């Protein structure tokens, strides 16, 4: 359900779930990012660093893939991974991969 | 002055890429995490999150889907994954939890 006591990395997670969280909480179900949730995130929370919240619904479709649009509790924790990895990665991505 | 903070989110990545560079670099490649390097991690600084630092063969087999015995950056990446999972999840079947 939620965290008794942490240690440094174990705090630095949670961080990242506690903003998840309540940014979550707003339209339906905390648990579950939903889109006036995830753009609000991506807009208030990322901007500088996810340097694309205009096109978050290439992202969101990305993220989500079952689609049921319940960006879910790891489909969502990927986003936080393309930012760990951005600082270091500018662009350069690609794959395509069936 | 200099010295200028950043968003919440990029406080966050950095501070945990951080502590995952100094264990990249600690034998071959300042990215991958070999096999002792990735037990490094979990032995040193994850004693309640993920309370097995036994193992960890199990874990890496989970985490490096390709078999190479190198987390890429990304590889290693899901590891906070199943943290940022585990801390709010942890064992929501039997414990309870806390
Ligand atoms: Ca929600
Ligand atoms: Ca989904
Ligand atoms: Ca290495
Ligand atoms: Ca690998």
């Amino acid at each position: 359900m939620a965290a008794e006591p942490l240690t440094e990395l174990e705090e630095s997670i949670e961080t990242v779930v506690t903003t998840f969280f309540t940014f979550a909480r707003q339209e339906g179900r905390k648990d579950s990012l939903s889109v006036n949730e995830f753009k609000e995130l991506v807009t208030q929370q990322l901007p500088h660093l996810l340097k694309d919240v205009g096109s978050l619904d290439e992202k969101m479709k990305s993220l989500d893939v079952n689609q049921d649009s319940e960006l879910k509790f790891n489909e969502y924790w990927r986003l936080i991974g393309e930012l760990a990895k951005e600082i270091r990665k500018k662009k350069d991505l690609k794959i395509r991969k069936k």
